[PDB]
C-alpha cells in the first residue's frame, strides 16, 4: 500500500486539498522518474499519445506500488490553519457574498510548504486557491518588480524622493490612486506605506529606460510574465500568479534576497527503499543582501504604519507577544477591488494570502484593508498556538555592506550647488544603499520621474525653505 | 454590625479601591443626614470645628451602627475589570515608565455607576485614578463644549463646512495640530475624526460672539469651569476633570441628551429598615434629541474612521460579535501628550478611560492611539464576558425631530446665487439639523471661521469647477 506522510512520518492517507494537492505532485514526480528508467527521450515525451499513457502510468504506479511519499507539510501546524478557516473564515464575508480564500505557510531558509489553505469549504467547492488559481498581485508586486530591482541596480536608496505629481499612462488615462490624481514629491517610503501608484510607474519607467534586465531577477524566481513592456506591471497589470509562487518571491526578499524553490513533496521511496526522487536545493542570490535587508526595513514599516491594512492592530489584540515579533509585510488591491492579498514574514517563515470571488466580481472596499487582515491575524495565532517557536523572535537586520549616507530630507540626495546656481542645504537624514559608493550630490532633477513643471513646484518650494 | 453591598445585595464588606470609594461617599450622605436630624443650618455648617464634628459623627455612625449601605456596583462586573486590569494593565507601558489608568463604567438610563478601575495595583499606589485625580480632557471636550452646543443652537448641521486654514490664538501663537499649522475648509465629520483643532477653535469663537450661554450647558452636567473665555477651551484648556465625571457628559450625549447625576451609592438604611438616604433621580434635557442624535452619528464615524484610535480593530479580533454592538466615541491627548482619553458608549452604556503618569510626565506618541485602545478593548470584552447582554444590541439612531437639508458639497449650504454675482450648484448631500428650517442659502463666507485670503482661494477653488 503506497503511503502520502507528513514530515515527522505520520500518515496522511493510503492510496480534502491535501491529500489531491500533494497526489497531484507525487503523481509528477513519478511521471519524469518512469520516463527517464524507461529511458523515453524530452522528444518523444512530446508525443501526446506517449504523454497520456506516462501520466496514467505514473497514477497506476503509486495506487499499487507500496512507495511511500513524504511532505514538507506540518501535521500540527496545517491541521490548526484548517481549523482556523472552519472557525474564522467567516470573518471574510464582506456583502459582496461568499467570499474565497488561500493561504501558504513557506519555510524562508529551505522553501518547504509547512502548511496551507486551499479555500473555505472543499465540501461546497473544490477549487484549490492556494496551488491553481491565477490571479493578479496587484500592489505586492511593487517590492519585487519595481523597488527592490531599483535598489539592487544603485538607482535608488532607502530614503530617495519620487514624485507623487499627477500624470497619465501612454493610452492618456490619468494614473489614479483610489480616487486621487497624485500630490507632490515624496520619500520612498511615504510611497510604500500608502502604495501610491505614480512612485512605482516612475521607477519602472527608470528601469525600462536604464535597460536593466527585469526578466533576469523575476525568472530567477520563478515568476512567468509575458510582456515586459507594460507601464502598469509594478501594480500587477500583466501578471497572474498562484498564492504558492507569489509567497516564493517574499520568501526571497525575507531570507535576505536568496531564493529557494517552493516545494510540498521532499522525497519518495519505493517500499524497498529506493530513493526515486528527492528535493534538490538550488540557492539563488536574487538580491544582493544590502538589497534585501534594506526592502525588510521599508516593509515593517508598512505594517506598523496601518495605512493600507489594520493587521498589526488585529494581532497587538489576539496576541501581543506575537505582535512584538518582528513582522513584515505588503498588501494588494485591484483595479475593482476584485483581489486582495496581504504577504506576510517574520525571519523564518513567510505567509501568502488571497482573498477574492471564483467569478471575479468586486470586494467591498474594506476587504483587504480590515477583514482580510482580520482573518489573517486569527490565523497566525493559530499557527503559533500549535507551534509556539514557529515563527521565531529573530529581527530582521541590516547587512554588513549596507552603504548609508547622509542626505537632504527635501532632495534624498547629498548637499551640494544646483542651478535653479543655487545653495543646498537643510535638514538632513540618514539613507541606506545598495551600492559601492551610495547617494549622489543633488542634482536639479533630484526625485524618481517628475516633469519640468512638477520640478518647478518642487524647487519654488525648497528654495523659498532657506 | 454595617455593611456595604453590591447592587444585589451580596456584601462588599463590614464596617481596594471599591471598600474606600464607597465608604467615603457614604460617610458625606451620612454627614448631610446626621446635619438635618440635629436641626444644624448650613449657617452653623459653614463653622470649621462644627463641621469636623460632624463628618467625625458621619465616620463612627457608620462604624459602630448597623446601617446597610446598597451600592450601584454590579459583582461580577467590577470583578471583571479588576481582573482585567491585573491581567492586560501592562499593554499600557509604553517605555516612559509605569503608566496610570482610570476608568468608569456608567449605566446611560440611569447615572448609575456598574464598576470602575481605580489604577493598575492599589497596593503599590493608591491614586484613586477613577474618582480623585483631575485632569485635563483634552480634545474629548470637543463635542460637548463646542460642535454639540454649536448644533443645538441651529448654527451648524452635519455637513457644515469649518475652516482649518492657518490662523493664531490671541498671543500670536500659531494654532497646531501635531506639527501641522492647517489645510483649508472641511467638514464637521473631517474635523472630528482627525480631530483637528482649528474648527474647533472657530466654532466656540462664534459661539462667544453670538453670547451663547454656554455655562448654561456646562454646569447643567455637572462640570466646573472657571473661564468660558480662554480660545482653547474646546481643545481642554481652562478645564480639569475626574473620569466620572467626563463619563457623565458622555452619558448625557449617548441617552440622547438626557443627563442623570452619576453616583455610586442608591440607598442607607437603618438597621430596623428606616430609609436615611436614597437617590433621587433629577433628569434634565441638556441638548435636543435632535442634537444628541446627530452627535451619536458623528461619533460613531470618529471610531470606525480608525484615525485617532485603534479601537475597533483591537475589538474585531477580540470579540467580533461585540464589535458589531453600535459604538460611538471620541479621543483626546493634552500638550506634551501628559494625558490620553478614551471615552465610548453604546446605546445602554458609556465607558471613561484615561491614562498617564501621576507627576504629569509625558507618555508617547502612540500611548493613545494604540496602547490605550488595546487595553480598552480587552477591558470592553472583559466587561461582556462577565455580563453577556450588558452592552446591548441596540443601535443609536436619529430622533424623528431631525431636518434634513440638501446641501451643496463644497459649502454645506442650500444651492444660490452668491457674488465673489455666480450661480453656485454641483453635488449636493444630506445634512442634518437640530432647528426648524435646516440649512440656509450658501452666503459667500459659508464655512465656519476662516479669514478674507482663506475665501478667496475657497471659492477660487469652487468656481474653478463649475
Ligand atoms: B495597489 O495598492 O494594490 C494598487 C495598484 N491598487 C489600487 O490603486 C486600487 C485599485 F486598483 C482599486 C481600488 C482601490 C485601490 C487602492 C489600493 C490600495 C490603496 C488605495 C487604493
Ligand atoms: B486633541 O485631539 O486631544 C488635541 C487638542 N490634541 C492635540 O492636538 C495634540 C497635542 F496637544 C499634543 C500631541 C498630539 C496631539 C494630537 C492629538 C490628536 C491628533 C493629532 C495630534
Ligand atoms: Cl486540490
Ligand atoms: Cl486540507
Ligand atoms: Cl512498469
Ligand atoms: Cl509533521
Ligand atoms: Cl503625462
Ligand atoms: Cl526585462
Ligand atoms: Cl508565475
Ligand atoms: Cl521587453
Ligand atoms: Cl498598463
Ligand atoms: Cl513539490
Ligand atoms: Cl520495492
Ligand atoms: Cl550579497
Ligand atoms: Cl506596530
Ligand atoms: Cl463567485
Ligand atoms: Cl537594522
Ligand atoms: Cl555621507
Ligand atoms: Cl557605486
Ligand atoms: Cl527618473
Ligand atoms: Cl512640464
Ligand atoms: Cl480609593
Ligand atoms: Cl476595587
Ligand atoms: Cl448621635
Ligand atoms: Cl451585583
Ligand atoms: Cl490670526
Ligand atoms: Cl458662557
Ligand atoms: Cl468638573
Ligand atoms: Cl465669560
Ligand atoms: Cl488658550
Ligand atoms: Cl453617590
Ligand atoms: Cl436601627
Ligand atoms: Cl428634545
Ligand atoms: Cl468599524
Ligand atoms: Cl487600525
Ligand atoms: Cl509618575
Ligand atoms: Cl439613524
Ligand atoms: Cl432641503
Ligand atoms: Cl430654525
Ligand atoms: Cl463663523
Ligand atoms: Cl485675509
Ligand atoms: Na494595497
Ligand atoms: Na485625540
Amino acid at each position: 500500500i503506497s503511503e502520502i506522510t507528513y514530515s515527522d512520518g505520520t500518515v496522511i492517507a493510503s492510496i480534502d486539498y491535501l491529500y489531491f494537492t500533494t497526489l497531484a505532485e507525487a503523481q509528477e514526480r513519478m511521471y519524469d522518474y518512469l520516463a527517464q528508467r524507461d529511458n523515453v527521450s524530452a522528444k518523444e515525451l512530446k508525443n501526446e499519445a506517449t504523454q497520456k499513457f506516462y501520466r496514467d502510468l505514473a497514477a497506476k504506479e503509486i495506487e499499487n506500488g507500496g512507495y511511500k511519499i513524504t511532505t514538507t507539510i506540518d501535521q500540527k501546524i496545517h491541521s490548526a490553519m484548517q481549523s482556523a478557516v472552519a472557525d474564522y473564515g467567516y470573518l471574510l464575508d464582506d456583502g459582496t457574498g461568499r467570499v474565497e480564500v488561500g493561504n501558504v505557510l513557506m519555510d524562508n531558509q529551505t522553501g518547504a510548504i509547512l502548511g496551507f489553505v486551499g479555500g473555505r469549504n472543499y465540501q461546497e467547492n473544490q477549487n484549490n486557491h492556494a496551488f491553481d488559481t491565477k490571479r493578479s498581485p496587484a500592489s505586492t508586486t511593487k517590492p519585487l518588480l519595481a523597488y527592490g530591482i531599483a535598489i539592487d541596480q544603485g538607482l535608488m536608496g532607502s530614503e530617495t524622493i519620487l514624485s507623487n505629481y499627477p500624470t497619465n499612462f501612454a493610452n492618456g488615462n490619468p494614473i489614479m490612486y483610489a480616487n486621487s490624481k497624485g500630490t507632490g514629491m515624496m520619500t520612498l517610503g511615504e510611497a510604500l506605506n500608502y502604495s501610491w501608484n505614480i512612485p512605482a510607474y516612475w521607477t519602472y519607467r527608470m528601469l525600462r529606460e536604464n535597460g536593466v534586465d527585469v526578466k533576469g531577477y523575476m525568472e530567477k524566481m520563478g515568476y512567468e510574465i509575458p510582456e515586459y513592456g507594460i507601464e502598469s506591471l509594478p501594480m500587477g497589470g500583466g501578471i497572474e500568479v498562484t498564492v504558492a509562487q507569489h509567497t516564493n518571491g517574499y520568501q526571497t526578499l525575507a531570507n535576505n534576497g536568496v531564493y529557494h524553490q517552493k516545494h510540498v513533496i521532499s522525497k519518495i521511496e519505493a517500499a524497498d527503499g529506493r530513493v526515486v526522487y528527492e528535493y534538490q536545493d538550488k540557492p539563488v542570490q536574487v538580491y544582493s543582501k544590502a538589497t534585501a535587508t534594506i526592502m525588510q526595513g521599508l516593509l515593517r514599516e508598512v505594517l506598523s504604519s496601518r495605512v493600507t491594512t489594520t493587521f498589526k492592530s488585529n494581532l497587538t489584540s489576539l496576541n501581543p507577544t506575537l505582535a512584538n515579533a518582528d513582522w513584515i509585510g505588503k498588501t494588494g488591491t485591484t483595479g475593482q477591488d476584485e483581489n486582495m492579498w496581504l504577504m506576510l514574514s517574520t525571519p523564518r517563515l513567510t505567509l501568502g494570502g488571497w482573498i477574492g470571488h471564483d467569478d471575479n466580481h468586486s470586494l467591498s472596499q474594506q476587504a483587504g484593508y480590515s477583514n482580510n487582515s482580520n482573518y489573517m491575524a486569527h490565523l497566525v495565532n493559530a499557527i503559533q498556538q500549535a507551534s509556539p517557536s514557529i515563527w521565531g523572535n529573530e529581527r530582521f537586520a541590516l547587512d554588513p555592506s549596507v552603504v548609508k549616507s547622509e542626505v537632504l530630507k527635501s532632495t534624498g540626495q547629498k548637499p551640494g550647488k544646483v542651478s535653479v546656481e543655487v545653495e543646498v542645504t537643510g535638514s538632513t537624514v540618514t539613507s541606506y544603499w545598495a551600492n559601492k559608493s551610495g547617494a549622489p550630490a543633488t542634482s536639479y532633477r533630484f526625485a524618481i520621474g517628475g516633469s519640468d513643471a512638477d520640478y518647478q513646484n518642487a524647487w519654488s518650494s525648497i528654495v523659498g525653505s532657506l
